C-alpha cells in the first residue's frame, strides 16, 4: 500500500493524478497545476471512467489496482480522446485484459488515430444507449466541440452522477476532491479561466449540452480536472455556465491589455483605467511584459468592455499584442463588446490601425470609435486628460452592455 | 488643470492616493504574481495631511493624486510611518514640492529616512508614543511598532474616525482598482494576506503581539494598509483574527507540505507515495518542487503546515542549490520553528543530501526532527520503498494532527 | 575615485555604463545584457558623445566629471533620442552649465518633445556643418531611419573615428571596450542579432549611410552598444553589414519555427528538418515554448529558406506562432525566400492556411507550396517521410535562393 | 521502408544516430540555454555495433536512425559506458527490440543499468580496462573513469580507427545539426565545454587527471562525445588542453567575479565601483546578480576566474537565498577553493550577511578569505564607501593576477 483509497461516494472512487508540477499545458498558464481525475465504479462490472496523460501511467494504474485488480476490470469508459485522459492508453491499454473500451465512434475513431489500441475490444454506444454495469447503468451524452469533436459526458442514473470530463473543470492541483472543501470563490476563479481559455468560443455546444443535463438530475459533477461538484457550489458552477453559454456572464468591468517599450502607452493606459473605473466599473490592467494570454482570456471573458493598446513596432503593433488578439479572436472572447485602441507613434501611426482592424474584422466586436487615441512620442496633462475622457465614455459603454446583456 | 485621476474618497474626508503598480513580478525577491499597491491616503482637514509616499517610479501620479485633493503648497503635514523604499523613496527627489509642509515621523524613521533619501531642507516634527497631532476636527496619535517589520515602522491612529493607518501591517500585495477586501473575494484578500504575513512578517510575531496588545486599547472602525486592499467591517475581523492566532502560533492547519527538488523523478515519486499517507490522516498535503514553484510560496505553506518535510538527491555532495535556498529563506523567517519535519531523498554513491537538510531542519529552523535517518536509497525506488513513504507520512499526518491539537486556537 | 578612466584612443574616453542586469529590452530579449556608451573628447572644447537611460545617469555623470568638471564641458553631441542615448537628460541635462547641445533638426525636436529640456542652449547642425571642437573637428552625417528619423552618425576626420551610436552596435555586457579583446566570432553573433532584431527592415538606408562611410577615412567605430571596432574585426563588421544591405548574408541554412501542443507537429519538423539536413544546409529548429521572437529573428535573418508551423488551435494558429510572423513580418527578415508551412489539425485545418497567408501576403515571402503538409491528430511513418521529402525540397530551395543572392 | 531520417557517417563506416533535444532548458538544474544532444553510434562491422543510447522520450528516433543503418535484430552488440538516463532511460521499455545483441559495459555500469532499467533479460558482456572486444575489422577497449563523472562511467577506444567514445567526457549541452567541433565556431564550442566541466566535472579534476594520462598512452584522431558536437584536428587540441590546464588547476584567467543579489540596490551600486577597482588592474571584471542570471553561469564564471567577490543585503538576519544557492552549488563543484575571495553588503540593524558569506566562503568553499570583514554598510552608499570599494576591487584585481602567476599553466 502506497496509495489512499479514496472514496467520493458509495462505491465510486478517485483514481486519479494530482500534476503538482504542470506550468504550461498545451499554451494555458497553469500556475495552480492540473489534475486528470479518473474514476472507479465499483459493481458488477467494474468499471473505470476515463484515463491520464501517459507519465502517470503507472500512478493511475496503482490506483485502480489498489481498488480492483486490472484483470477484473469489465468497462474502461472513455468520454474524451485527448492525451491528457488518454495517452496513457498507448502503451498501457492492454493492462485492462479482460476490459472492454466503451466510447462512441467518433471518440473510438480519434483514439485509435491517436494511440493504435490495435487489440482492443470496444462497445460503440450513442444517446440513446443505455449500459447495465450491475446495480447502476450507464448513459452517454455526446456533446460534440465542447470542446472536442468526441467529447461526451457520462451519466449514471441511480446515483445521479455526470461524469463531465472537460466539463466543470479547473486547472488545480489540490489535495481535495471538492470544491465545498477548498475556498469556493478559488475553485470559481479558475473554472471562469478554465471556461475563458479552452471553451470560449463553444457557447451553442453548451447551451446545448446544458439543456440535455436539465432533462436528468443531477447531485454530484465528478470533473476529470480539479475538484468536483456537489450541492450548492455545484449549483454556482452550473449558473455561471448558463449565464455564459447564454452570453449574460459579463460585469461592470473594464479591461485594457497592452505592451510598451518606454511607457508612454503604458501611462496613458493608466489614466483611461482612472476615467473607467470613475464610472463604477471594476478595471484591471494586463502588460504583456508581466502577463499571458492565459490571464488575457480570463479578463476579457468577463469584461464588459475592453481596450487594445500598443506603440508602433516596424509598421505594425508589437508581437504580444498580435499574439493577445490573435488568441481572444479564436476565442471569441469579445464579440460584439465595447473595444477601443491607442497607441504611441513616432513617425508612422500603424499599431493603432491594425488593432482597430483586427478587433472590429477579426474579433467583430463593437469599434465604436475606429481613431483611437494616438500620439507621437510622448504624452503630455491634455493627452492624459483625453484618455481619462475616452475611459469615462469607456466605463459607461461597458455599463450599457452589461445591461443590454443582463442575466 | 486638466483631469486625469479619480478622486478616490474611502470615508469621509480620507482619499485614496496611491498608486496601484499592476506590473510588478518581484519585489525585493517576493513574487509579487498578483503585482501590489502603495497606498498613500490625503486627509482633508484644517491642516491638510498626506500619509505615507510610494516608489520613486510613482512620484508623479502619486503627487498628481494629490494636487487633485489639495495644492502641494497647501499640504501642512507628510506623515511617514515606515522608511523603507516602496512607501518612501519618491521623497528623495521631491520632497520640497510641499513647499510648506512638516514631516511628521517618530526619531527612528527620521535618522533612515534621512540617510536613505537626504531631505537636507526638510521640516521635520519628531513624535513619539505620547504625542497628540492636531490637524483641525481630528488628531492623530502614534503607535511604534519596531520590528514590524523595520525598528522605524510605525502606525498611525485617528481617534475621531477610528482609522488605523497600519502602513505594511496588515498589507497584502495585491493589485486591484478595488480600495476594501470586502469588495474583493475575501478568501482571496486572506490567502494574500497570509502570503505576506509568511514572507514579511514571520520572524515577528512577538512584536506582532504587541502591536496587537496597543491596537486593542482604542477602537477601530478602519484598518488602511499601505498595500493592497483595506479593512472594514467583517472582514476586517477576520484579518485581526488571524494575526492574532498567527502571533500566539495558533495559525496551523491540518496540513503537511513537501519541499524538494529532484534530477530524474525518483525523489518525486516517493514525495507522491509520502503525500498520500499524509492524505490518509485526514490531512491536506501540498507539494512544492523547487522547478516549479518558488520561496515565496514555499513561505505561504509552511507558514501554516502542522507538519513539513525536505527532500532533495545527493548533488555533488550534497542538498540541491534550490533545497538550500528554500530552507535558508524557512529558516529566517522561523515559519517552522517547532514543527514536525521529515527528511529524504535518492543518492547514488554517498548519501550527503539528507543528512545535510537534517542538520539544517534540527540545528537552523530549529524543527521537531523526529526521525533523523529519514529514508534514502540508491537510485531508484521499488514498491517497498514506496511503502515505506507512504507509512512515514501516515506517522507525519498524525504528526501534524497532534502538533495542531497541542497549538489549538 | 570610484570610476577608473578609460582611455580608448588618445584623448577619446568611455564614459558610458555596462548594463549587466538588463534581460528584456524594448521587446528584445537581451541574454547577455547591454552597455549604453558614451565618450569623452579631451579637446579645447571638451565634448561629451551621447548620454545613457535614465538609471543610470549619475554613474554617467561620475564618468564624465572624472575627466572634466560638469561644468567644463563645451559640447555635449546627441546623434539619436531614443531613452537608452538619452533619457538621462530630463532630470540631469542641466548639469552641463555652459554646454550646448550639438544635433540635427529632427534630433532636436524629439529630444524636446520626450524630455523637456526647456533651459538648454542649442546648435543645430547638418550634412554640411563643420564643429571645431580644438583639434578636432566633427561633422555629422544623418542616417534617417537608420533606425529612427532622428538617427545620426558623428565623424572625427582628424582621429578617424564614426561615432554610430546604434550603428555597429550589440546587445553585450562586457567590460572589454573592443572587439578583438573578446571572441569576435561571438561580438559578430550578437552583432548580427542586433541587425536582424532593430535594422531588419532598414537596408536601402543602411546602402546609404555605408556609401557615405565609404567616401571617408575610418579607423575606429566607437558604438554606442556593446564593445567597439578597429583593425581586422572592423572589416568584419563592415562586410557583413555591406552583404546584408544587398541582400546577401544568407546562408545554406533552413530555419523552421513552430509551435506544438502535443508533439505531432514537432516531430513532423524534425523529419522536415532531417531532409533539409540532407542537403547540406545547417538546420535549425526553434520552438516558441523553448525559444522568442529575438532568436526568431536572429535566425530568419541568414536562413536561405524558411518554413512555419503550428497545429491549429482554435480555428487559428497559436498566438506564439502569430506572434513570430508578425515580428519577422514587420522586420522583412524573409522578403522573397522560399517559404513552407504545415501542421496538425483535429476536424478544420486552419492553422496552416493562416501561416500561407501570412508568409505569402503578409512577409512577401517565395510561398511555393500553398498547400503544405497538413494531417487530422497524428502522423505515420508515410507521413514522416512527406515531410523529410519536403524538407529535402526546402533545402534545396535555401541552396538555390542563397545562389541567386550571392555576395 | 519509409525514409524520414538522414544517415549521418562522421568517418568511414561509424555513424551518428543520436538525438538533438532542440527543446531542452533545464536539464537536472543545468540551464542548457542551448539545447543538447545525446549522441549514440553505430558502427558498421561484421558485429554490427552501438555505442551508447538516448533518454527514453527520444527513443523511436534512436531506433529509427538505428534501423536505417541496420535491422535492430542484426545488431550484436550495444556498448553502453554510462547508466545515467540521459544515455541509458530508453533501454527501460526497449532494450528487447535488440533480438539479437549482447550488452557490453563494465560491472558498475551493469549494477546501475539493472537497478535503474531492470533490463531482467538482457544478454551481458562485463569488460574492464583488459578486455578487447572484437566486432570484425575493429578492435574496442574499454577505458574506466570512476567518478568522471560517475562511479560507472567509462570511455570506449577503437585502436585500429583511433576512436575515442569519450561519452560525457568532451561533451557540451548544445544542440546544433552540425557534428563537429570545427564545423561550428569553435570558440562557442570552447565556451559550451567550459561550462560543462565547471558544472558537471568541477570536483573530479583528479579523476580528469588520471584520465588525461590513460588517453596519453594511446593515439586518438577523433573524439566522438555524447552530448554536443565532436572532435577532430586542431580543435580536438584545444579541447584536450583545456581539461589538461583545468586538471592540474592552470585554467584560471586574469579575471574577477562578483556574484550577488540586492533588494534597494545599493549592494549593487558598490558591486560596481568594487568592479571598476578590479578592472583597473588590467583583469576582465564579470558581475553576475541572481535576480538575471542563474547557478549554471555562476559555475562558469567563477570555474575560471583569479579571484570572486560575493554579496549580498542581510534578508531576515542572514543572507538573501539565492545567494545561499549559489555559494552551495560553487562548494559542491569546489570551483574557488584557494582563490582569493571578498565579501561585502549592506544591513539594516544587524549584520548578518557578510558574517555567513565569509564563513561558507572561508569554512565551506574553503577559499583564500584574505579579509574577514570585508565591507558593509547600514541602508546606503555615500562616495567614501565607493571609494572604499573600488580600492577593495584593485586590491582584489592584484590578488587575481597573483594566483594565476603563481597557478600559471
Ligand atoms: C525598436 C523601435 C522600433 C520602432 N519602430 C517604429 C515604427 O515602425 N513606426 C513608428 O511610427 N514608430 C516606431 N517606433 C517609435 C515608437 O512607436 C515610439 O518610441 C513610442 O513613443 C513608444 O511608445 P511607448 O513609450 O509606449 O513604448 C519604434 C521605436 C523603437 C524603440
Ligand atoms: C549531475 C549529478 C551529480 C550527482 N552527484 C552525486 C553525488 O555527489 N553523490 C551521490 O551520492 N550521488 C550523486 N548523484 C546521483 C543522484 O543523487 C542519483 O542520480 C539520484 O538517484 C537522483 O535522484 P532523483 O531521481 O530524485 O533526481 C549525482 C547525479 C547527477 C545527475
Ligand atoms: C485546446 C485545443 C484546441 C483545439 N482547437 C482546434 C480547432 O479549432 N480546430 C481543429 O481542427 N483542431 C483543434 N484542435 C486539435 C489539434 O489541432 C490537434 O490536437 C493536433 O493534433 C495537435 O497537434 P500537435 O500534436 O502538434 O499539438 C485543438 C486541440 C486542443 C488541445
Ligand atoms: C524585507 C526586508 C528584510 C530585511 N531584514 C533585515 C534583517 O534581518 N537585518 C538587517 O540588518 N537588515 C534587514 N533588512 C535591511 C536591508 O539589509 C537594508 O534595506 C539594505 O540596505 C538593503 O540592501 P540593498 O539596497 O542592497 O538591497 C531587511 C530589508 C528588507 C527589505
Amino acid at each position: 500500500k502506497y496509495v489512499q483509497d479514496q472514496e467520493m461516494i458509495p462505491g465510486v472512487y478517485w483514481v486519479g493524478i494530482v500534476d503538482w508540477m504542470v506550468r504550461i499545458f498545451h499554451g494555458y498558464h497553469t500556475d495552480e497545476g492540473s489534475s486528470y481525475n479518473s474514476y472507479f465504479i465499483d459493481d458488477e462490472c467494474p468499471t473505470v471512467i476515463d484515463s491520464v496523460k501517459y507519465p502517470f501511467a503507472e500512478e493511475w494504474l496503482s490506483r485502480i489496482a489498489a481498488c480492483c485488480p486490472l484483470d477484473k476490470i469489465k468497462y474502461v469508459v472513455m468520454n474524451h480522446a485527448e492525451g491528457d485522459h488518454a495517452s496513457s492508453l498507448k502503451d498501457h491499454y492492454h493492462k485492462f485484459t479482460n476490459a472492454t473500451f466503451v466510447c462512441t465512434k467518433k471518440c473510438q475513431e480519434h483514439l485509435k488515430i491517436l494511440y493504435g489500441m490495435e487489440k482492443a475490444t470496444w462497445l460503440i454506444v450513442d444517446d440513446k444507449y443505455t449500459l447495465k454495469i450491475g446495480k447502476r447503468t450507464l448513459k452517454f451524452i455526446p456533446v460534440p466541440l465542447l470542446h472536442w469533436p468526441d467529447s461526451t459526458f457520462t451519466y449514471c442514473p441511480e446515483d445521479k452522477i455526470l461524469f463531465s470530463n472537460d466539463g466543470f473543470g479547473q486547472h488545480y492541483a489540490t489535495s481535495r476532491r471538492w470544491a465545498d472543501e477548498c475556498d469556493v470563490s478559488h475553485v470559481m476563479h479558475l473554472f471562469k479561466e478554465y471556461t475563458a481559455n479552452i471553451l470560449g468560443l463553444f457557447s451553442a455546444q453548451m447551451r446545448k449540452a446544458l439543456e440535455v443535463a436539465s432533462t436528468v438530475e443531477i447531485k454530484y459533477i465528478l470533473s476529470a480536472h480539479g475538484v468536483s461538484w456537489r450541492g450548492d457550489a455545484m449549483g454556482l458552477a452550473i449558473a455561471e455556465y448558463d449565464r455564459w453559454s447564454k452570453g449574460q456572464h459579463c460585469q461592470k468591468k473594464v479591461t485594457v491589455v497592452l505592451d510598451s517599450m518606454y511607457g508612454t502607452t503604458h501611462r496613458m493606459a493608466l489614466a483611461l483605467l482612472d476615467g473607467a473605473r470613475s464610472t463604477g466599473c471594476e478595471t484591471v490592467l494586463l502588460e504583456m511584459t508581466s502577463s499571458d494570454i492565459t490571464k488575457v482570456a480570463l479578463h476579457t471573458y468577463d469584461s464588459g468592455a475592453v481596450a487594445f493598446a500598443s506603440p508602433t513596432l516596424n509598421n505594425t503593433m508589437m508581437p504580444s499584442v498580435a499574439a493577445a488578439l490573435n488568441y481572444v479572436r479564436g476565442l471569441t472572447l469579445i464579440k460584439g463588446k465595447p473595444a477601443f485602441a491607442f497607441g504611441a507613434f513616432g513617425w508612422s501611426n500603424r499599431a493603432v490601425p491594425d488593432i482597430v482592424a483586427e478587433l472590429r474584422d477579426g474579433c467583430k466586436a463593437d469599434v465604436y470609435d475606429e481613431k483611437g487615441i494616438t500620439f507621437k512620442f510622448n504624452y503630455t496633462e491634455e493627452l492624459l486628460e483625453q484618455a481619462y475622457n475616452a475611459g469615462v465614455d469607456l466605463g459607461k459603454r461597458a455599463i450599457a452592455y452589461c445591461e443590454k446583456n443582463a442575466p
